[PDB]
């Protein structure tokens, strides 16, 4: 599986910043095995996917699931394709806690993009109370089936990357370890293996949501079933080529 | 009271339609009177705005309540001005009602707008079982209070333009008269009057947000009350420029 590391910028970018990440993405050296995507806000993805190299991925941090309607302050993945862009980030858990996005719309979503051509960084993780009731696994297989119910074709899950965030982890004080994520992203393949096929588990990557750093990112991108990253606020600064060079 | 036409193009946009669209008006004969607000969806901002002479207004179709943060999938007011554009559309019904945004969020996302120097076009309106139980003005004067709360001095409804949708006619086989857009904005005005002030309520634009079309604009803007409008399908259409001469 080729290593994923992708930097979800959320709600951070202006001409001035975003034209300094880029420099610093233009002149990095990394890993030329390592797929890497960045996802600016929604305003900045023509002229952002315009000044950075094909060599990254340029990604949405959300989009609706038809190609156009009523549905005042939505993009579409045609609208996507249209400025170049090729990928989205979709069920993040901010969009699903805060924005209060279902499982069934994010699914729906998902097999919506895939089929106008935008691969997807499908989110999924559960919270502290669900965590501490023992239902990590529930949770995590919940979002995934309604994920699989949605998609039209087989083949769509060659477009998926599955992101596994411990949300439980976000402004709880506690603490995810390296072994925590393999843990669950052991489970989350074994669910592909049995729920879609042995050889879609083996190949499709599942990358870890939590708090990825310049300081743990080796001992996370070392364990067997994590696959890269979706990172968080270290992909604004110069961090993120060393995360991006983290299995090698 | 200046005349006010707005057209919400919804998730509809293409690099192609949208300079189509861009050179309708540009070239269009409009009467120099009206104020015409554009709205396009958030991947085409910038590039319309360079666009289009600034003569025309160009809005977001929604924004959020904060400059930066971890908000993945939403953008602030800063970044609208970043990009040359001061206006945003924000409580929009199909932002009410399928995205699920409460009154207060619409109210917080107001102020943090107008502080960061970005117009708003604040929507208001009741769905068909509150207008059949009698709860057009609780609806109405609800949501306007929730705005009116969340503001951090009476001076900021300077850069509030009130849009009044009827949701009770909107794909529901109930169609509004010119005579309830006119008792509806009236209403909302003496709500003005009362709660905030009457320099205010004289001032303040309520433009109509249900059907407009070219046969119906004249007799609509004809209301001692009904400002101007917030269009949308026909926006994306030639009948864009007769209902912004429809005060003329």
């Amino acid at each position: 599986r080729k290593f994923f590391v992708g930097g979800n910028w959320k709600m951070n970018g202006s001409k001035k910043e975003n034209d300094k990440l880029i420099e610093m993405l233009t002149h990095a050296k990394i890993d030329p095995n390592t797929e890497v995507l960045v996802a600016p806000p929604a305003l900045y993805l023509p002229s952002v996917r315009e000044k950075l190299d094909k060599r990254f991925h340029v990604a949405a941090q959300n989009c609706y699931k038809v190609p156009s309607g009523a549905f005042t302050g939505e993009v579409s993945p045609a609208m996507l394709k249209d400025v170049g862009c090729d990928w989205v980030i979709l069920g993040h858990s901010e969009r699903r806690h805060i924005l209060l996005e279902t499982d069934q719309l994010v699914g729906e979503k998902t097999n919506h993009a895939i089929s106008a051509g935008v691969n997807v960084i499908a989110c999924i993780g559960e919270k502290l109370e669900e965590r501490e009731a023992g239902k990590t696994e529930e949770v995590c297989f919940r979002q995934m089936e309604a994920i699989r119910k949605n998609l039209s074709a087989a083949a769509m899950w060659n477009h998926i990357v599955i992101a596994y965030e411990p949300v439980w982890a976000i402004g709880t004080g506690k603490t995810a370890t390296e072994q925590q994520a393999q843990e669950v992203h052991l489970a989350v393949r074994r669910w592909m293996e049995e729920k879609v096929s042995p050889a879609v588990a083996k190949s499709i990557r599942i990358i870890y949501g939590g708090s990825v750093t310049a300081a743990n990112c080796r001992t996370l991108a070392k364990q067997p079933d994590v696959d890269g990253f979706l990172v968080g606020g270290a992909s604004l600064k110069p961090d993120f080529i060393e995360i991006c060079n983290a299995n090698a």
